[PDB]
C-alpha cells in the first residue's frame, strides 16, 4: 500500500550492487541455526517485468538450501532475527500442493525473500520488486551479477557430495573466508 514508487526505487544495477548482497545474507542463520551449510541451488538472474513507462528489470537472487527445521521454530527465527529493511512478515496460511509453506519478508519497494519451509529442508529465494533503468529494456543478460563470493561476504564456497550419491556433487557455502 505505501511502498516506494516505481520512478523513485533505485536502479537495477544498483540494487544488484548494494541491496542484492544484503539480501542474501538473511539466509545464514537459517544455516547457522542448523548447525551447518547452504547448498546453492540456484543462480541468480535478471528477468523484464512492469508495463508502458513503468516497465524495467527484476532480480531474482541466489537459491540456496539449509536442512529442514520445524516450521514453528522457522517463523521463531525469521521473525526474531528480522532485518530493518523489512517492512512486514507474512506467513503463508496453508501448505500448498507441493507439501512446502513460504514465509515472505516485504521489503519497502514491495519486494520479497521467501523461505519455503519442507521436510527435506528450507529454501531462501529472493525476487525483487520491478526496478527502472536508463539501459535499454527487454535485454535481461546484459546486467553482470555478483559472484558468490560477492553475494555472501561472510561466506566461502566449498563442494559437498551430492546427498544421493549420484551427478555432480553440488556447491557449499560455509562460514569463513
Amino acid at each position: 500500500a505505501e511502498f516506494v514508487p516505481f520512478p523513485e526505487r533505485v536502479s537495477i544495477e544498483e540494487y544488484i550492487s548494494r541491496q542484492l548482497p544484503e539480501i542474501s545474507s538473511v539466509a545464514v542463520p537459517v544455516a547457522a541455526e542448523t548447525g551447518g551449510e547452504l547448498t546453492v541451488m540456484g543462480l541468480p538472474y535478471v528477468q523484464v517485468c512492469g508495463t508502458g513507462d513503468t516497465q524495467g528489470y527484476r532480480v531474482v537472487g541466489y537459491t540456496t538450501v539449509a536442512p529442514s527445521m520445524s516450521f514453528e521454530r522457522l517463523e521463531k527465527l525469521v521473525t526474531e532475527n528480522k532485518p530493518d529493511w523489512a517492512v512486514a512478515v507474512q506467513v503463508d496460511k496453508q501448505i500448498d500442493r507441493d507439501a512446502t509453506r513460504g514465509i515472505q519478508l516485504i521489503d519497502n519497494y514491495g519486494g520479497l525473500v521467501e523461505f519455503k519451509f519442507s521436510e527435506d529442508s528450507i529454501a531462501v529465494r529472493s525476487r525483487s520488486a520491478c526496478l527502472p533503468t536508463n539501459k535499454p529494456l527487454d535485454d535481461p543478460g546484459q546486467f553482470v551479477l555478483p559472484s558468490v563470493e560477492e553475494a555472501f561476504p561472510g561466506m566461502h564456497v566449498t563442494i559437498s557430495d551430492n546427498t544421493n550419491p549420484d551427478l555432480h556433487p553440488v556447491p557449499t557455502l560455509t562460514t569463513g573466508a
